[PDB]
């Protein structure tokens, strides 16, 4: 039951068309995880969303997955935006990967080749791993690890290039910032 | 070996630019199928129709899925409306779904309930009744039914409507097939 954003809002190119009507398709619906749900039906009453995924019911309560999904996905982000270092975590992809072009020319067949809609993510068990879940219903908070990147290829997560979309991640989405809130190494 | 289409992108209730990229989705997008098919084997060499979707474990190979629910699906819709089915198909569901308009409105629900991606299909087995097909490239071939009444929800089924899928489909699609060949014989 929350209302995030901020930090963006034309975030350069990725619409403000498709931007303030996706962070409502996250916060009009998904924040439907409570109506004739939380309190309504579907139990669970006492919760943080963190807590939604391992316990929670399926899919009609994993729509509450879909509020930590892009509250994170919306914390990932450009618009000031570019390219790992600042650390170890620099170190980390660069030795799992092993570099970093090769790091983002494979998380892609994470996100691109997945049928259907989901999220394509940078995780980390205690150690890194570039994880399918293309789902929707798909966070890998299920289980023993957690999230570095996101990407909604849910088909709204973009529209504006339409006939041809995949320069949607490429020439679009790596202008990604929050290399700084993606850091992130225990 | 896909290249055509009932009429010509539409113009009323399904744009130009719903069936320019919808249709294309379908064909040389969709050509995934002919990559992986005789090439290096499958078993797939030969195999009738769609016999590939009885036999195939998917995704890229239920590809095969997806061109048929694509083609299957294209017959379903028509310049020639009416929400009218005669009355020898108007029996078999003015004794199933209460009515017709009990169809209708039912119909509704598997179909904005297919969580993200997915189908609401009519079929018959020997037992009748509606389908929610959620997980992608779906099809009630595998299972057996026979008759099929289609519709499209994914996002790129709607580039009219955003977020508005029922007025898209409860709404617009109530333009299906003239129920003569949704009319069964066999
Ligand atoms: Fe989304
Ligand atoms: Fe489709």
């Amino acid at each position: 039951p929350p209302l995030p954003y901020a930090h963006d809002a034309l975030q350069p190119h990725i619409s403000k068309e498709t931007l303030e009507y996706h962070h409502d398709k996250h916060h009009n619906t998904y924040v439907v995880n409570l109506n004739n749900l939380v309190p309504g039906t579907p139990e669970f009453e006492g919760k943080t969303l963190e807590e939604i995924v391992k316990s929670s019911s399926g899919g009609i309560f994993n729509n509450a997955a879909q509020v930590w999904n892009h509250t994170f996905y919306w914390n990932c982000l450009s618009p000031d935006a570019g390219g790992q270092p600042t650390g170890a975590l620099a170190d980390a992809i660069n030795a799992a990967f092993g570099s970093f072009d090769k790091f983002k020319e494979e998380f892609t067949k994470t996100s691109v080749g997945t049928f259907g809609s989901g999220w394509a993510w940078l995780v980390k068990a205690d150690g890194s791993l570039a994880l399918c879940s293309t789902i929707g219903a798909g966070a890998p908070l299920t289980s023993g690890d957690t999230p570095l990147l996101t990407c909604d290829v849910w088909e709204h997560a973009y529209y504006i290039d339409y006939r041809n979309l995949r320069p949607k991640y490429v020439e679009a989405f790596w202008n990604l910032v929050n290399w700084a809130f993606v850091a992130e190494e225990g």
